[PDB]
């Protein structure tokens, strides 16, 4: 991994490939190694670069344990310029992932050349919306979540192994809890379940995600939606992938899996993104 | 003690007596418990309001983990908004306490009737001002800080107990170690530690507490200084002592104590107090 300096911290990075950047965003809890499997798809077409986010993964952590939306997308913006991925982006995003590329492609859409986005955030969240998951997510932004999130780890011996359908190994699971060896350490994972906007709360969050959303539903960006069956976020019958499946210049892909979707179809979601560079790196 | 919802957290206060305000403010990582014998002084002359700051005492925490000074200081104003303790407001302030204490009479001096103060922050610091604390708090501004602080709890164990002359007892370490029982609730002593402005940085709050330097070196507001013998921030010998003894229609007392004055000195304190507060109240 390469590592850069951002603000006050510092944040590693995949970098492999050359020509025009593809950019891959993880979420919760997750890492760039998410994406370990996506990036060979890609990486003789593009330059792929997957940072792993502050306090996440291989980085550098908060030292005033800013780990709120806002923060994440101030330390983000630092990678962008530092790394110079200003030109022709395509980013490929998850999770918050999402949020954070799509907030991108809001305020510099002039270096955006396409988004490939798979259970995004593509609207501020109902309850309803959290079907299986909502009792879990109720309780973490609760004070009960002090507990669970950061004295038992909820998210990555819980959440990650309920998200994939296939059985992840020992080893998966080792890199997965690396990051997180303390409670002192897992503060962003409870963070980002405390700043989902769902319903109107919290309201700034719930400001950009909107202000975002109204943009991408306008916007004539080129997209690549990946669908997860049965997925989590995005499911049939779900408002928030109706909204999705109205956003325009988009196509659609289906793939086999749960929320964390990349570690049961890596292959076909790396052949539909590397269609959708290519084809997008053909109206440039 | 009463409790009251304050933004996104609830602070509990000790509120005693009837009349005009006194408002006692603590600092890192004590509480109001740090005023217990220096209230009864107060307290069939005022009404005696002493707040835990949030994430200390018996107070909430923040559900963001939003500890900076910035945080603390909109708490607290949602405090001070809520009781309604905005007319002739005698401030007790100490350590972040006074910084507090300090930016409020700032921003609303027409509020403040008098200001009690003792080993405060009066203006930015320099590392040579810290004396003998400073091989600790520069480790704790670098990444051992986590450790030391989060860990190893030192604010509580080591640095309270060297701050007091005399020897505390086994039920007064027990009331200052109940709010940190976990490495994971420790995080506001390390945020107090790495938001102090030394020689620039933090920008933010170096800013702040310049503002209200230069203002209150120039404020007519009625003043008590209280300097301990040795004392630790404000000593015989440093610029900050001396910056403080240039603040106007001030009043000075001394008393014996190292940092944690209260604890070896609060009967002499109480009266020094006293006979303020009832001076302020005949001229007012």
């Amino acid at each position: 991994m390469k590592r850069v300096d951002v603000l006050d911290s510092a944040m590693s990075y995949i970098d492999v490939g050359q020509g025009d950047p593809i950019v891959f965003l993880h979420g919760n809890p997750t890492s760039s190694y998410l994406w370990r499997n996506v990036i060979p798809h890609l990486s003789d077409v593009g330059r792929c670069l997957a940072p792993d986010l502050i306090g996440m993964g291989a980085s550098g952590t908060s030292p005033t344990f800013s780990y709120r939306f806002a923060d994440h997308v101030r330390y983000l913006d630092a990678w962008f310029e530092a790394v110079g991925i200003t030109e022709n982006v395509v980013l490929v995003v998850h999770d918050w992932g999402s949020a954070l590329g799509f907030y991108r492609a809001l305020r510099y859409p002039e270096q955006i050349a396409g988004i490939a986005y798979m259970d995004a955030l593509v609207q501020p969240r109902t309850w309803a919306g959290f079907t299986d998951y909502e009792p879990l997510m109720r309780a973490l932004r609760t004070e009960q979540g002090e507990r669970m999130a950061l004295a038992e780890n909820v998210f990555v011996e819980k959440v990650v192994p309920g998200g994939v359908q296939r059985q992840l190994t020992e080893e998966e699971m080792a890199v997965y809890r690396t990051p997180y060896p303390t409670p002192q350490s897992r503060i962003p994972t409870l963070l980002w379940a405390r700043e989902i906007p769902v319903e109107g709360e919290p309201a700034d969050v719930q400001a950009m995600v909107q202000e975002y959303a109204d943009f991408l539903s306008r916007s004539d960006i080129p997209k690549l939606l990946i669908v997860a069956e049965p997925g989590a976020i995005l499911h049939e019958g779900g408002s928030e992938l109706d909204f999705a499946r109205s956003w325009p210049n988009q196509r659609e892909v289906k793939v086999a899996g749960r929320h964390f979707l990349q570690e049961d179809s890596p292959d076909a979601i790396g052949a539909a993104v590397r269609a959708f560079v290519l084809d997008v790196r053909e109206r440039q």
